[PDB]
């Protein structure tokens, strides 16, 4: 399907602007300076009508599984327990992250070979490149 071009392991290779945007979200100054470092391996699979997302750092090893358009449970080292809906928008996908009445969208869409992650939180933009691992 669509999201064969999303699959496959990806490796952070720039970032721009995550401390102002992880700021604005309010996540915490620890987690923020511990985020910022950290050059996450991400793997991007499919099962079936099942997504799962795997990223690997010396920071952390997350993962987390979804069906799309089905809101879940996703955990973070911040204040917030948030509940997430990834849906897939004319070949991008869209993650919105809502918690306390408020949300932020991390968008993910595939340019030449990379991973190109938008993440916007109250007009604060963080733009962050993945290249194939
Ligand atoms: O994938 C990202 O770069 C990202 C962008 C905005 C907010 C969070 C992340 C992020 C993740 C988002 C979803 C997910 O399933 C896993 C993520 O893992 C990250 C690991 C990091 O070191 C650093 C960042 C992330
Ligand atoms: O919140 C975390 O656990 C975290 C810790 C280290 C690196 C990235 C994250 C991080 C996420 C990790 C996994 C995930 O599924 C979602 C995450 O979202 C984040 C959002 C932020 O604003 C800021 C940070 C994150």
């Amino acid at each position: 399907s669509m999201c064969d071009a999303f699959v496959g392991t990806w490796k952070l290779v720039s970032s721009e602007n995550f401390d102002d945007y992880m700021k604005e979200v309010g996540v915490g100054f620890a987690t923020r300076k511990v985020a910022g470092m950290a050059k996450p391996n991400m793997i991007i699979s499919v099962n079936g009508d099942v997504i799962t997302i795997k990223s690997e750092s010396t920071f952390k090893n997350t993962e987390i599984s979804f069906i799309l358009g089905q809101e879940f449970d996703e955990v973070t080292a911040d204040d917030r327990k948030v509940k997430s809906t990834i849906t897939l928008d004319g070949g991008v996908l869209v993650h919105v992250q809502k918690w306390d009445g408020k949300s932020t969208t991390i968008k993910r869409k595939r340019e030449d070979d990379k991973l190109v992650v938008e993440c916007v939180m109250k007009g604060v933009t963080s733009t962050r490149v993945y290249e194939r691992a």
